[PDB]
C-alpha cells in the first residue's frame, strides 16, 4: 500500500470538469520527457480535518488495490500537497459513460453496450477479489478511455471488508438512493451483493441511453416502491433475456442476486451475438 506524493509545481491545472456536492474535479497537465494529461480531485471545504481525512481514506482504499490492478479500474497516480490534499488520476478523455450514452445516443451499436457491461463486471469482480465495496456504482462513475475501453472510478464511498467481515455498517452520510439495494437503504448495510444491484441499475442507465431512474419520484418513496416489488422498467431496446438479468440484481435476497463472475459469463455470451439480444435502430 503505497502513495506517490507528486510535486505541486509540476501540475498546471488547466480547467474544471464538473463540481459536485462532495468536491470538485479539475483536468490539467502533469509535466515531470512527455506531458501527461491528468484529472485532479479535491473535496469541498478542503481545509477541514473531516475533508482531509476522507480524501486520504479514498487515496488509501485506492492504493491498496493498485497492485496488480485491472484495466477497468482507474489507478491513483498519487496526491498533491498544496494547502490541501489533491488526488491525481490519469484523464479519461471521453468523460463519464452516462454523459456519453446521451451525447452519442444515436450511434451506439449493441456490440458496444454489451462489451461495456462485461468490462464493468470485470472491473467489479477484481474489486470484489480485493475485498472492496465500491458503494457507488453508477453510469456517472464509469470513465471512457476509448469506445472499447471503460474504467471504474470514484472511491469516495468505497470501503474495505475486514478479514472475516461480510458487510459494511454505514454511519449514513449522503448516499445516492436510486442506486442502492433495499438492504442498503433500510439498514445501511453494504455488500458485494449491494454493488450487484448498483450494477443492475447502471446497466439500466446505459440501455436507456442515460435515463434518470425512477424519474421524478422523491427519494423518500423509493424504498416503499421497492418493497411493493416495483423495479425499473424494461428499456425499449432490450429483449427479455437482458432484462431478466437486471431483474435478478434487484431481488430482495441479496444472495439470490447474480455474482460478478456470473455476469461476465452472461454478458460475454450475449456480447458475442449482440443483435440477438439488443434491437437498436439501424444496427
Ligand atoms: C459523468 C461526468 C464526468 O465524469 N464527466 C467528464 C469526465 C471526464 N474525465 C474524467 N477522467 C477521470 C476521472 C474523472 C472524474 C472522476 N470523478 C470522480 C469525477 C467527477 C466529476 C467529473 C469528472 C470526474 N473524469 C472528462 O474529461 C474528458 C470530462 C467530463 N465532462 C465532459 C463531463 C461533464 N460533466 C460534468 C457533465
Amino acid at each position: 500500500a503505497l502513495l506517490r506524493i507528486l510535486k505541486e509545481t509540476e501540475f498546471k491545472k488547466i480547467k474544471v470538469l464538473g463540481s459536485g456536492a462532495f468536491g470538485t474535479v479539475y483536468k490539467g497537465l502533469w509535466i515531470p520527457k512527455v506531458k501527461i494529461p491528468v484529472a485532479i480531485k479535491e473535496l469541498r471545504e478542503a481545509t477541514s480535518p473531516k475533508a482531509n481525512k476522507e480524501i486520504l481514506d479514498e487515496a488509501y482504499v485506492m492504493a491498496s488495490v493498485d497492485n496488480p490492478g485491472n484495466p477497468h479500474v482507474c489507478r491513483l497516480l498519487g496526491i498533491c500537497l498544496t494547502s490541501t490534499v489533491q488526488l491525481i488520476t490519469q484523464l479519461m478523455p471521453f468523460g463519464c459513460l452516462l454523459d456519453y450514452v446521451r451525447e452519442h445516443k444515436d450511434n451506439i451499436g449493441s456490440q458496444y453496450l454489451l462489451n461495456w457491461c462485461v468490462q464493468i463486471a470485470k472491473g467489479m469482480n477484481y474489486l470484489e477479489d480485493r475485498r472492496l465495496v465500491h458503494r457507488d456504482l453508477a453510469a456517472r462513475n464509469v470513465l471512457v478511455k476509448t469506445p472499447q475501453h471503460v474504467k471504474i472510478t470514484d472511491f469516495g464511498l468505497a470501503k474495505l471488508l475486514g478479514a472475516e467481515e461480510k458487510e459494511y455498517h454505514a454511519e449514513g452520510g449522503k448516499v445516492p438512493i436510486k442506486w442502492m439495494a433495499l438492504e442498503s437503504i433500510l439498514h445501511r448495510i453494504y455488500t458485494h451483493q449491494s454493488d450487484v444491484w448498483s450494477y443492475g441499475v447502471t446497466v439500466w442507465e446505459l440501455m436507456t441511453f442515460g435515463s434518470k431512474p425512477y424519474d421524478g419520484i422523491p427519494a423518500s418513496e423509493i424504498s416503499s416502491i421497492l418493497e411493493k416489488g416495483e423495479r425499473l422498467p424494461q428499456p425499449p431496446i432490450c429483449t427479455i433475456d437482458v432484462y431478466m438479468i437486471m431483474r435478478k440484481c434487484w431481488m430482495i435476497d441479496a444472495d439470490s442476486r447474480p455474482k460478478f463472475r456470473e455476469l461476465i459469463i452472461e454478458f460475454s455470451k450475449m456480447a458475442r451475438d449482440p443483435q440477438r439480444y439488443l434491437v437498436i435502430q439501424g444496427d
